[PDB]
RNA sequence: CACUGAC
RNA sequence: GUCAGUG
């Protein structure tokens, strides 16, 4: 389990992503409204983004809103301070890549 | 440098 | 080998 559930967010611009807070949590349809909330991690040349569930990926270790570079912290309202260990990541030899997608009204930054 | 996946 | 993810 390896890999982000979601494909890339690729910058095509020199602004990295950032989201409006309520705003960034990929859509899942087998998640539950606890459930969304995460970091986005920086891995053509354009720098690529990916969605990691708090509590997993490589930043498991991080609380919520901890500043780190090249991090990006999202929520939905609603959602709960806790990891998600029933979510986890994703096997790439089990599972392919959930395709990211973001609800209408979500602000994407340029480039992006 | 290493491990894994896809081709 | 190539591309990609991760350490």
């Amino acid at each position: 389990n390896t890999a982000s559930w979601f494909t890339a967010l690729t910058q095509h611009g020199k602004e990295d992503l950032k989201f409006p807070r309520g705003q960034g949590v990929p859509i899942n349809t087998n998640s539950s409204p606890d459930d969304q909330i995460g970091y986005y991690r920086r891995a053509d040349l354009s720098p690529r983004w990916y969605f990691y569930y708090l509590g997993t990926g490589p930043e498991a270790g991080l609380p919520y809103g901890a500043n780190k570079d090249g991090i990006i912290w999202v929520a939905t309202e609603g959602a709960l301070n806790t990891p998600k260990d029933h979510i986890g990541t994703r096997n790439p030899a089990n599972n392919a890549a959930i395709v990211l997608q973001l609800p209408q009204g979500t602000t994407l930054p340029k480039g992006f």
